[PDB]
């Protein structure tokens, strides 16, 4: 069972978040939450399909990233009876660790996919989806968006996201993987920037 592996997963990121985000109370892992599903987009880049990433800090201390990529795929996975997006947010396979540690590690998590004409929205809760993928509307739009509200119980002390750790992280990140293209607003200060080295 795929399902028993999964909640194992979830399970094992939350009793050792640590090794898998790094210090809970110095706001280290806090901030690479946001930095490894920032990696995931600009790995659609890399693939050669997303071309702008919109890092958005919320006012009510969440954090969005959205990218103009494919998509993730949306079918009903061949292996395991529900639709790929959600295998890639919640199976854990640290060799083969990602995006679903993130999920693990979220009071909540909105994931909303755009590709093929169709909107695609689900909700995770500590990384327990609430339904199973589904279509809530159309789109000329592609892309993956997915935003999360970290859990307060998991991280103390410094729990609000600072727009300068962003900022700094999202240049070294244009820097490094030259002609990404990355936007960052802050919709507490209306503060906004836009990332590209070329
Ligand atoms: C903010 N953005 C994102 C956050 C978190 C996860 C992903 C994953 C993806 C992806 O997995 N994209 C992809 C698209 C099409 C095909 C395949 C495939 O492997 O077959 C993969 C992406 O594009 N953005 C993401």
């Amino acid at each position: 069972s795929s399902s028993i592996k999964v909640l194992k997963g979830l399970d094992a990121v939350r009793k050792r978040p640590g090794m898998y985000i790094g210090d809970t109370d110095d706001g280290t892992g806090l901030h690479h939450m946001v930095f490894e599903v920032v990696d995931n987009a600009i790995d659609e880049a890399l693939a050669g399909h997303c071309k702008e990433i919109i890092v958005t800090i919320h006012a009510d201390n969440s954090v969005s990233v959205q990218d103009d990529g494919r998509g993730i795929p949306t079918g009903i996975h061949p292996e395991e009876g529900v639709s790929a997006a959600e295998v890639i947010m919640t199976v854990l396979h640290l060799h083969g660790v990602g995006v679903s540690v993130v999920n693990a590690l979220s009071q909540k998590l909105e994931l909303v996919i755009q590709r093929e004409g169709k909107i695609h929205r689900q909700i995770y809760e500590h990384g327990v989806p609430q339904a199973p993928l589904a279509v809530t509307g159309e789109t000329e739009k592609t892309g993956t968006m997915v935003r999360f509200w970290p859990s307060l119980e998991t991280f103390t002390n410094v729990t609000e996201f600072e727009y300068e750790i962003l900022a700094k992280r999202l240049r070294e990140l244009s820097f490094l993987n030259s002609g990404v293209s990355i936007r960052l607003r802050d919709k507490r200060d209306g503060k906004e920037d836009h990332f590209h080295y070329e």
